[PDB]
């Protein structure tokens, strides 16, 4: 079909990992690409795109409507996860191409929210170690990892579970650590490099900002060793 569309690798990875039949909030919707195409497929049975401000929200109403997709997709605009209700009966819920910090507080914000949905696919461009400290502290588990080049992007898969994580799990991630792909340890590899110019760019008198960057350092060396 000519109206099919193909999504970037980044937000594929993401589709691959919502579960079928799914009915799912993508809070902040790149221009509804990715609930048209979970749709269109019928790998999803009901999706809204929750947009913050008004271009990015009339771009996914004009999209979806193109796409012939206005009784499946419902495009909101609310700030967070208020861009669901109850009645919508939301299962899953997906953000991506947002910092760490920033899901970690989008998330925080609604925590109440969560209580009713099964599974978050979580696509962070850094800071992925603070996303991991928030998921840990509030009764989230991570089941899933993926780490995707493009740049490089994690993708984590998370329900509802208590997880306790150590400092290199937080920092590297469970599974991406397990697993020890070819894309991780060039990310980690690339991290160091950084690190090093860093290190070596800042005088000795600064002892403080010097050490968090050795301590940094020595977490990469052992896991890249
Ligand atoms: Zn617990």
């Amino acid at each position: 079909n000519a109206m099919d569309l193909q999504l970037s690798k980044r937000l594929q990875k993401v589709a691959n990992y919502v579960p079928k039949g799914a009915r799912l909030l993508d809070v902040g919707s790149d221009h509804a690409y990715l609930p048209i195409f979970l749709l269109q497929m019928g790998y999803c049975d009901f999706a809204i795109a929750g947009e913050v401000v008004n271009g990015p929200y009339q771009s996914a109403l004009k999209n979806v409507s193109e796409h012939g997709l206005t009784s499946k997709i419902d495009v909101r605009l609310a700030n967070g996860l208020s861009a669901f209700e109850e009645a919508d009966n939301i299962d899953t819920i997906t953000i991506c191409g947002m910092g760490g910090r920033l899901i970690a507080d989008i998330l925080n914000n609604d925590i109440d929210k969560l209580q009713h949905v099964k599974t978050l696919v979580l696509q962070p461009n850094n800071r992925e170690d603070d996303l991991r400290k928030w998921l840990a502290a509030n009764d989230f588990e991570i089941v899933a990892e993926d780490i995707l080049t493009e740049k490089r992007y994690e993708i984590l898969v998370v329900k509802h579970g208590h997880m306790n994580l150590t400092a290199k799990e937080l920092r590297f991630g469970p599974f991406l650590l397990s697993n020890n792909t070819t894309v991780f340890k060039e990310k980690w590899q690339n991290e160091l490099n950084k690190l090093t110019f860093a290190l070596n760019s800042i005088p000795n008198s600064k002892m403080e900002e010097r050490a968090i960057l050795e301590d940094k350092i020595q977490d990469i060396k052992e896991v890249l060793d």
